């Protein structure tokens, strides 16, 4: 048995881990299946993609084409349907009809062996007809066979009868395929739309309190949901909602020692009041949590809970499961670190003494929150827990509940980030916040929208509680505006952490990416009504960005993205497409100075000719322009961060 | 069961066809095995390559290192021994000692938890000792354990006892490896030296005749072997040695109709006198062929026969096995074509009616020539016969006779050329003759010496009977000289077709790559004695090039090759290394004008510092120079094509 088949079909992509893990898609998403296909000799080959659904049912006829001449690299676009585990195969075959046609077009006007050539064509078309299941189409090919064989007609007329568009049509859907050879099947995991597309908002329920009771409850926090739904968010991400330890608890601004009223850091999970399956008593009860989830659902919001597999020193696990921790020779457990950062309030888990116990307990915890309507988990720092552990835990949850989405908060080196996605994480955080220049954004989004998109789905948080970038610190509100536009239009999933609207940008100290007076360490009441009234919020821009996304399918996918050149370093331009929808975005990356630029569009990449000039509407303002090959733009920070334009007909 | 192991080890290279075919090497050849290796958390990893021989016996301890910081890409050099099918595995592991050392070096001078830290180190070294098989080395580690634990000594002194070079040495050979995780094994086919390294000469025995008998015999042709051995060739490649058809036989200069004395084209195989298992009666008998092989062997020459799986219309197969040919409707067999070229004297084989019959007969033919001492086959135009057919035929021959080498003469698109090598061809012809500028040579040799070298071994024929390049046509003898130097020093296998020495360069017509009066169509007597006497041959340069190769191991491998910049487009410079041997070549690609250039050497790539200046001998002239960072060279066509320098100590 030979590794290569009769008609070579090699290096089918996408492929993840040499076929040991699936390529990814979501319902409705298109991507390209490709292969290297060729044969011996000089005759033509053809190829097609057979996509099989979870019950092994084949998809539609999907013929491939050569992507660039002489490369023998073939491709076709496939579209994922129903969720589940699919497979795809490339079928390669000799294409004797294409070959015969080419020779016949030369030899017949030249008078060379014409009867022999036409009889050869008749024989191919007879064979074509044999594999055609419909009676009417079979008659069309047999009438072509008869015409080809009618020696009473000129040679040119006999040939023309085999080249009619109706004969073409039949052969396009039912070609004659010699020596069909298929690749071994490759696996495709198709997941729900929210895995790829969604707008996220992170906030701390405890901060949304009242004058009488400053520590918010689930009931007070639910009153913030409508303002979040109105900005057009889909997912609400909550920091840990569990009891918080007292031993080594941190104070305000990450001081070592908490005073008596200090609330501590939610990620320092557990006290005698309960662990990862409990509610912080100040937030209320499980029934209050159910009320919160219900009110979320009614406004079109899903809840994403933080899952941080670690413990405060007061978590029950510390005494009940000591082997879940690494102990030094004096019996102490060293607190967690991501140096030079220290987390004195937190003990990390050791996994090598009782891997089974940890997996069992982890999936029980997740299912408990799942039973209370949580179908999305934002997994804290997963790169400090074993990769195979996440692989197991994710396979177990999605095995019974394939709708559950896991987001990996792994800000680390590329290999690890890539592997976590590859072993099951539906979504990943990214380097976005550290990509601010044109060159950085262009290079990074070319990476994420290319081959990486077969295994990673990016979630572009413009900020997090741990990341207030220098760009926002120095640029003020115009920088917040720019970064919202970029995040919302470049990834089908994006997010902000509360206060981003208010352009909160005071760092702990120069050169830091921590916030001063971080919410991680204190209640952070914000006067939302006042901020709305005084117009010192960019909620309206955020709202419009999410509406634009909801109205334009091109913004709800990742893979189709093209950068168009401008003549100013500070002005970036790009387009995204889905079917007839084309969105074209131009952003001034300078938050302090007005920039003017000539944007030169790659017209064929928009589906247009060079001379063509086609109308656009800037959805940020309602204003209409006519744009083609070369366009003047003028963007003033504070008044116009960018144009976000849709193409109309 | 999880796809990723405890310590991730991913994307092991080399890999061919995702592990379905082996990577290649020859006895004595080094190459790099690499992998992506990392772990969770911030502690160090280590890795090593376990090479297993054909009986499953592990090779030596082969620790890998990170190739560039922060990439998590690790590598080590391995060296192939005995021929056969090997395997390689990468083992990844936590490296707790490296981690502990790093922390201990900081914390001990700082006075932080010193007793605890030193006790932790003692415990690692005790564990280290447990897996150490030698008593003396185990004592060295246990003395380090005791020193670490001696609370009567300063903390700095207790630590220094664990960092002694003798403790280092023990741990370098027997490190403490946590959580060892291996990759699945990948296959490696190791073949004999001649698969990679060898100088080849092609000639037509029939042309080396006498005055009485112009058509040479094996006996007259044997008298040419000494002149070939003296030029330092290892392999003699003969065009087909079988009877030649009469029907549609070609005349001189590829005319359609042969006249009565015309000898026809050897590749038009077969007549009633015999087929592929017979000798042309004008060449003599099988016993004469055995004499020829014996005389070859005595001079250090192996014979490579042409194997062209095709037939003249007079080959016995045409009537005895009609299903081995594709017939048109009137019963005729269309002659072979590689358009716009036509081979009216030749019928191609069809493979789809009796694939088994063709494989059986093909291997019988090969074994017959093998029984007569032919262990190398130059396979004619293999890309017009199915890829899986060669896969089968090669697996069958090498299954009993792994020393047999197949050379694929496939001048076609990259996918096919690559696949043929990948499915078993030991050697391939290449694009060399169409790479003549500096940029072309540099780009092409970077491709062949890189990843392609894991599956392809190039054979650089500077010319063939079908390829007289324009560069030789226009450049005359200085161009022949340049191309000999380039071919001989850039690939460990190279070749010429007879008459290249004589600088034969008259084309059929302008714009053609055929020779005028091609040997394919006629006897081509050459007066070798006269050419030697009159000095109108470049045999002496060829001889010296082969001697240089025989004396410098760096020229007998492929993978180590580096191009150094010069300041003239026409002057190329490069170096190759094997252990202590370094060869440095500078060539003037201009055959009409003297070129002067400053060659700027990449010194660290030579194993040297920038300021260093090290002596070289130009092996073409015996002359000695001192070369470093920046060197004046002056190359005059006719007198000095190039410098071929060896580094001495
Ligand atoms: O026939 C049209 C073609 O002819 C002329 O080019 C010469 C050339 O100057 C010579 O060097 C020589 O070519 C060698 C190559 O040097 C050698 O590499 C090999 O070439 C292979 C390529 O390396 C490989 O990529 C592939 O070729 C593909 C290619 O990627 C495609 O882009 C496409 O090529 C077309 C070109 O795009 C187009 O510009 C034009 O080219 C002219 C050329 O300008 C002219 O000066 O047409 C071509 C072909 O239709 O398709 C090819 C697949 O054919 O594989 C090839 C090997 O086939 O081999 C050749 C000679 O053996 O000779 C050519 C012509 O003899
Ligand atoms: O600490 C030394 C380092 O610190 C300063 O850089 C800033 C930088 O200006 C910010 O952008 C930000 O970095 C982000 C990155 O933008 C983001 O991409 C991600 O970075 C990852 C890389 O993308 C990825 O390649 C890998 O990094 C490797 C890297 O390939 C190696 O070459 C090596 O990096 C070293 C550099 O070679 C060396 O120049 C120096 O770098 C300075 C930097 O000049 C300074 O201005 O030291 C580094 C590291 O020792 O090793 C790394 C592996 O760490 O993976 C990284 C992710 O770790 O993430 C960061 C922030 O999350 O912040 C940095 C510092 O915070």
């Amino acid at each position: 048995p030979t590794v290569v088949g009769r008609i070579p079909v090699l290096d089918v992509r996408p492929v993840v881990q040499r076929g040991r893990r699936p390529a990814k898609a979501v319902t409705g998403e298109s991507f390209e299946v490709s292969a290297t296909v060729f044969r011996e000799g000089h005759d033509a080959v053809g190829a097609n993609v057979v996509l099989r659904d979870p019950r092994g049912r084949p998809g539609p006829w999907t013929p491939m084409r050569e992507l660039a001449p002489g490369t023998d690299r073939w491709g076709a676009t496939v579209t994922a349907g129903e969720t589940g585990t699919w497979s795809y195969t490339v079928e390669a075959w000799g294409d004797p009809v294409t070959t015969w046609r080419h020779h016949a077009r030369i030899k017949i006007p030249a008078g060379l062996d014409t009867d022999l050539v036409l009889e050869e064509g008749a024989r191919l078309y007879e064979r074509a007809a044999a594999d055609v299941p419909g009676r009417e189409d079979r008659r069309e090919l047999l009438a072509a066979v008869d015409a080809l064989r009618d020696e009473s007609r000129p040679a040119a007329s006999r040939l023309a009868a085999a080249l009619t568009p109706q004969v073409d049509a039949v052969l396009a859907r039912h070609p004659l395929r010699d020596l069909v050879t298929s690749s071994d099947p490759l696996p495709l995991l198709v997941e729900r739309e929210r895995a790829l597309y969604g707008a996220w908002y992170e906030f701390f329920p405890r901060s949304e309190g009242t004058p009488h009771t400053p520590h918010g409850t689930f009931r007070t926090a639910a009153r913030r949901l409508p303002a979040i739904a109105a900005m057009g968010f889909d997912v609400v991400y909550l920091p840990p909602i569990h009891p918080i330890g007292t031993t080594h608890r941190k104070g305000r601004n990450n001081t070592l020692s908490a005073t008596g009223d200090d609330v501590g850091v939610p990620w320092a999970i557990g006290s005698p009041e309960g662990g990862h399956d409990s509610i912080h008593p100040a937030l209320g009860t499980l029934d209050d949590f159910d009320h919160f989830v219900t009110e979320a659902g009614k406004l079109g919001l899903e809840i994403a809970l933080d899952f941080a597999l670690q413990c405060s020193p007061d978590h029950p696990w510390v005494h009940k499961h000591p082997e879940w921790f690494h102990h030094r020779p004096d019996g102490t457990i060293a607190h967690a670190e991501n140096p030079p950062k220290k987390y004195q309030d937190i003990y990390p888990i050791a996994f090598d003494a009782d891997p089974d116990g940890l997996a069992t307990e982890t999936v029980r915890i997740l299912r408990h929150w799942m039973d209370h309507g949580v179908r999305i988990f934002r997994v804290d720092n997963p790169h400090t827990k074993p990769v195979a552990f996440w692989e197991r835990v994710i396979a177990d949850i999605n095995g019974t509940d394939p709708d559950v989405i896991f987001l990996a908060e792994a800000f680390t080196r590329p290999a690890m980030m890539a592997t976590l996605a590859q072993i099951g994480f539906q979504q990943s955080y990214t380097y976005f916040t550290w990509r601010n220049t044109k060159q950085e954004l262009t290079e990074y989004l070319t990476e994420l929208s290319g081959e990486a998109a077969s295994y990673m789905r990016p979630n572009f948080f413009a900020n997090t509680p741990d990341i207030l970038h220098a760009y926002l610190q120095h640029g003020g509100r115009p920088a917040f505006e720019v970064r919202a536009v970029l995040a919302a239009t470049l990834s089908p999933t994006w997010g902000i952490y509360s206060g981003y609207e208010l352009c909160e940008n005071t760092p702990l100290r120069e050169g830091s990416e921590e916030y001063l007076d971080s919410e991680k360490y204190q209640l952070k009441p914000r006067d939302w009504t006042r901020a709305a009234r005084e117009g010192t919020t960019i909620a309206p821009l955020v709202t419009r960005l999410n509406t634009i996304r909801r109205e334009n399918p091109a913004l709800r996918q990742l893979r189709d993205l093209h950068f168009h050149p401008t003549d100013k370093e500070e002005v970036i331009a790009y387009s995204k497409r889905q079917g007839s929808n084309t969105v074209l975005v131009v952003v001034n990356l300078d938050p302090r100075h007005t920039q003017e630029a000539t944007v030169s569009l790659d017209m064929p990449q928009l589906g247009l000719d060079w001379h063509e000039s086609v109308p656009v509407r800037d959805e940020l303002t309602g204003e209409t322009y006519h744009w083609g090959r070369a366009n003047y733009v003028r963007l003033e920070p504070g008044r116009t961060p960018a144009h976000v334009c849709t193409v109309l007909r």
